[PDB]
């Protein structure tokens, strides 16, 4: 019965429009897409930003431009900039986009092996990053892929380096090397966080495979559900999807089946404390 | 995953305690719970939980009555698993519970401990239940044991070590949900599974989740490979405060579900292959 | 941090069931409960659960037995708190169960719930667990609230919400492994303190591992802030087939196990406060 | 009832001499402290190796002299060698060791922010060296900080990259960065190594002040338990621990209040299939 956030993550950094021809990669399929997610009934975009050949872009004119497009179109929807980026990019050009004032951005909280990569986020860059989102005024999203980095954002709660308060937790399970989004991972992650941030909330995103186990969970124990293109490019097994907001719209009929609500703008804007 | 696990969905259509003044839908009368199995099977359901009723709503274990609707669901519906209560309404004699096994079922349902269930208790001694499980075998029925709480699990898997139960695979339905039960929170389901899996590692399982548990149970079953059971018996809800139209209207919506994330719903030969019962 | 969380060991040192058969050692008579009890109490238990015997050996609920007792035990010991049971023996009357928080003890056993227990049923219908409840208001005792499966948590908390157990903090005993309870496995625990936390958040907690359960409940308890009871009326056996030689060796070996960890032992008033006996 | 095997964590990388007085840091240190252990109930020494001026070493010759120093005084002992070694130092300084043809040695299954650095683990490097095991005929410790490592763990198995089973994890539960060492976090670990990896056996470390909570719980769980300088220096809170063996000492006393008893030689290398 508590209300329902729904993200989508849009483009993300690695998916091909060779695998899902309905990727959008410029600004204004971007906010096409936004549209119709909004509509689908998504309150957040999670936002990265390509150029026009499809590599991962961490320019502040083509975020700029990307933001715009999507907030002209729909401007009540909650628009997160990813400083995750492409696994490799530097982190100077990972924070940068800060300082164009998003009203949330996401903040990744430990570093992983990611597929045959390293996503690097070392302990130094994470606290540099936690007080540019201050300097700012930029609520994070706090990316969580493994139980330790629960406790490691813990730790800089306690020391003031992060205070905002309710904080928000994305889980992202399922990354080749990450936790993985079965049902008992999920339930042990809420009430890990609840035992280590008594006062956060929490959406999860399920790559691949585990897009509709952490949904279901998720519907029926309070949280909040991420989905799209960035995370599953199928609707179902071996077939693509049509578009971002095809996703959205599932998760909107199982949570009118179920009887739980979608967050309003308002809403949504009040539980993430925007 | 999912896409490759049937799904079993069973109806309680009619149970012991349910009225027709809350439930104006409730099925009563061997026709009635026909015309109702059918319009479940329709939408999804391969088993009826099936407790019957006397013309006035009374709580019946008559084998004649009995009879009567086993009958009734056949004729129109075949197809259909009918599963027997062996569970009956508050206060019913052993006797009479055990009695209507010689019916030579399907299936039918084994009660594995006693709870506080509501202001009453539902008893099943240890001694009641060992004979109920040596009736399974004298007229060669396949249980579904009824779990409410973890100890039964145990209680359970001591009857195999001990060889009073002997079916393999055997059935357990998880009912969550009652007042002096295992409630039906995502935590519980998670426990409970995972509890049975360590100590009867071939069962298989379904939840039921009574009232407001229909919903948490049923989506966590959808993704754990678990069954579901759904019905009036349970629940007479569709939505907190908007009654049922029909039991198959709560089949439906689970089904619905089912097929949006892409689950198969099980055929009668899969349901019969998956429960043992061929 | 174990380090900074008082430890409250329980004696049981009787019960209903055990036999002097079995155990050579069990104190049956009021005079060899006090002495008992104070070698517990120098061993390191703060709670003694009391049942009383006849000199025979037979349960009894009788009032000026359990004030025989009650008054052997406080003479030589009275730092020691003196938990009466109203469980009793199987079968015993609730009335007979009920009677003796008239004579106002400190604390006394609330149980929580039916179930199966070994050969026979441990009953405890709604109402009277209800009337039980008010009678430690009557009486001004505090309840001890035995727990044997998951749903029992969710009962006591509708007793609370209904406004019958306004007793807070609350405190529970979790007893596990009762052939038809809830095992002493350590995931059961793990839950078991866990689901009670999520729906009695201020409850305090201590756990019986019956038999074999002892020492896996005990080592959890030990590093999750949980208390712990031990004793006959649970356990005869110090090792598996090893025969303990008394109450007191299993409550030294509790204390021997916190001391090497650096948990310390409550003192009876820490005790009493913790309990919220004062 | 099940055999217990403690492992000895005597010198590590980090701990230093004037914090643990009492850390060996010479082979013939490490000798006399690998008897005394054995001697209070120890069947391995996780054995890293240090220069006599105490920072961590890789030298083969090194590596050499602690190896046949504790061989002779506990010819019964597994001596199992560290492949972590001091965060920073080079995957091949790391895996060169396995040349000397050791019973058991550690094989890191992840990266991790480990304090204020990142104790590196890429997933190329981790199957370099998975391979390297296979052509010294080295069995295998695998060390797990986290969930995703265990799936990762399991990956490489399907794979046939990791072929030894039984296999042996190692938890390392309380790294600032890792999962911590909290009774959740153990039973959740146990359980999903369960059923993840079926077959696999288990030890747990608890650095500093989850040892107590971890050695508790593994007690009582059949799994094994390290405790060592390694991964803590006190005997109780803020009291500095006299020795290795004082820890290991515990440990057994611990077991033997419990009926517990401890794996013989012979017992320990059937479990671990050496
Ligand atoms: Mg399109
Ligand atoms: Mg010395
Ligand atoms: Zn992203
Ligand atoms: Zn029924
Ligand atoms: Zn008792
Ligand atoms: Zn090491």
């Amino acid at each position: 019965h508590e209300p329902l956030i729904l993200t989508a993550a849009i483009t993300g950094a690695e998916t091909t429009r060779a695998d899902q021809p309905n990727l959008p990669i410029t600004p204004e399929e971007q906010a096409k897409e936004a549209k119709a997610c909004f509509e689908a009934g998504a309150r957040v975009i999670h936002l990265h930003i390509r150029e026009d050949d499809g590599r991962p872009s961490q320019r502040l004119d083509r975020f700029q431009e990307a933001i715009s497009a999507i907030r002209e179109v729909v401007p009540e929807i909650i628009i997160q900039i990813s400083t995750g980026g492409a696994v490799g990019e530097s982190f100077d050009k990972r924070l940068a986009p800060l300082a164009l004032k998003p009203e949330m951005a996401t903040l990744n909280a430990g570093t992983l092996n990611f597929g045959d990569d390293i996503f690097i986020n070392h302990p130094a860059d994470i606290i540099r990053l936690a007080e540019a989102f201050k300097q700012y005024n930029v609520v994070p999203e706090v990316e969580v892929y493994e139980s330790g980095m629960v406790d490691a954002v813990a730790r800089l709660i306690k020391k003031g380096i992060i205070t905002q308060n309710p904080l928000h937790i994305q889980f992202v399970l399922g990354v080749p090397g990450g936790m993985s989004g079965k049902p008992k991972n999920l339930m042990y992650m809420m009430e890990h966080l609840k035992e280590e941030i008594p006062t956060a909330t929490w959406a999860v995103a399920g790559i691949g495979r585990w897009h509709i186990p952490t949904s279901l969970i998720a519907m029926v124990t309070g949280g909040h559900i991420r989905c799209g293109f960035e995370d599953n490019i199928f609707y179902h097994k071996g077939v693509i999807a049509e578009s971002n907001a095809q996703l959205v719209a599932r998760l909107a009929r199982i949570a009118k089946e179920i009887g739980r609500p979608l967050a309003t703008p308002e809403q949504a804007r009040e539980i993430l404390a925007l």
